[PDB]
RNA sequence: GGCUUUUGACCUUUAUGA
RNA sequence: UCAUAAAGGUCAAAAGCC
């Protein structure tokens, strides 16, 4: 039943009884989040004497992205306020406007609206992304942890499907690098970021929920020592878009594909044009420097400013170690016995 | 041939914030 | 119009099952 002895021709049917989600679990979630949404643009920031206001909750991490796989009982919310007017505007005082929003969850709970339980001391305090929390409601069947982030709403008011001003990028690029804070302020294009993953073909999302729960199998060996689970998902479309393009595909071959370019790490350079390009000088100019970078390279399409590949050997070694074992495994192999073959790329 | 689910798309509408 | 949840209808993709 575990993935290791599941043989290729059933990873579809593994992905569809252990991977996917279900119905009444993710109903739990959303009416989880929307609780949460509601208190921050009704309660947290909506004082008369209040003049900070939330322009929108943004629903990050896999649910975003329509990754999600099945038990997962969490979300990751970006809440953009009014007030922040620049990225370093944002790094000063998201600790301040996370004491307030732990502030306001104190005085719910008080007011017996709903239970709160923080994480304790995971990071050091100062500088803190996000308020983690597991929230306990009456109306819930379920408890769902979540991650909230104060953000600057660098975007504005974003359509999906088009691209954001270059002077934006510009913007950022100038604060980024003039005190080392290099992909630092993502979360702020996590509209972006799951726009770039929820038009993919359906079988290309049970590919990447496939990826990554190998990865999460990885994840309880190593720990936090491998790359980014976001680099394993942006290698996975890289594998598809270079050798398959089709709505239908094998599963197992795609899955030998991404191992294998794990394998071959050391001559990944990744990248795509789709939020930004080379027409700015400076924003263009930022790309070639991240292409000149120590393999592997795999720049974030929402930031150019991050290279996701982590700038770290030892965890893609890590991870190299574990994909060749897995390419012994059965998940890779015909019933005969021979691997079912990568895609050939171009 | 049928059903269901997951993930998206489109046309309206509701609530809340911007 | 954007964000979060929801209502009605239609469309697509993939998967599972009969």
């Amino acid at each position: 039943m575990e993935l290791r002895h599941t043989p290729a021709r059933d990873l579809d049917k593994f992905i569809e009884d252990h991977l996917l989600p279900n119905t009444c679990f993710r109903t739990q979630v959303k009416e989880a989040i929307d609780i949460v949404c509601r208190f921050l643009k009704e309660r947290c920031f909506q004082g008369t004497a209040d003049p900070v206001r939330v322009s929108k909750v943004v629903k990050g991490g896999s649910s975003g992205k329509g990754t999600t796989l099945r038990g997962r009982s969490d979300a990751d919310l970006v809440v953009f306020l009014t007030k922040l007017t620049s990225f370093e505007d944002q790094l000063r005082r998201r600790g301040e406007f996370i004491q307030e929003i732990r502030r306001q969850l104190e005085a719910c709970q008080r007011e017996q609206k709903f239970k709160v339980t923080f994480e304790v001391q995971s990071p050091r305090r100062e500088n803190p992304r996000a308020l983690s929390f597991v929230l306990s409601s009456p109306q819930l069947q379920q408890e769902v942890e979540f991650d909230v982030l104060p953000a600057f709403d660098a975007l504005g008011q974003w359509t999906p499907g088009y691209k954001p001003n270059p002077e934006i990028y510009v913007q950022l690029i100038k604060e980024c690098k003039s005190r080392g804070k290099e992909g630092e302020f993502s979360t702020c294009f996590t509209e972006l970021q799951r726009d770039f993953l929820r038009n993919r073909p359906t079988k290309l999302k049970s590919l990447i929920r496939l990826v990554k729960h190998w990865y999460q199998t990885c994840k309880k060996t190593h720990g936090n020592k491998l790359p980014p689970q976001y680099a394993l998902e942006l290698l996975t479309v890289y594998a598809w878009e270079q050798g398959s393009r089709k709505t239908d595909f094998s599963t197992a071959q795609g899955f030998q594909t991404v191992l294998e370019l794990v394998l071959k790490h050391q001559k990944l350079c990744i990248f795509w044009e789709a939020y930004y390009d080379f027409t700015n000088p400076v924003v263009g100019r930022c790309m070639l420097q991240q292409l000149k970078k120590p393999r592997p390279v795999i720049l974030d399409p929402a930031d150019p400013t991050g290279n996701v590949g982590g700038g770290d050997t030892h965890s893609w070694q890590r991870l190299a170690q574990e994909a060749r074992v897995w390419l012994g495994y059965p998940c890779c192999k015909n019933l005969d016995g021979s691997l079912v073959g990568a895609w050939t790329m171009l």
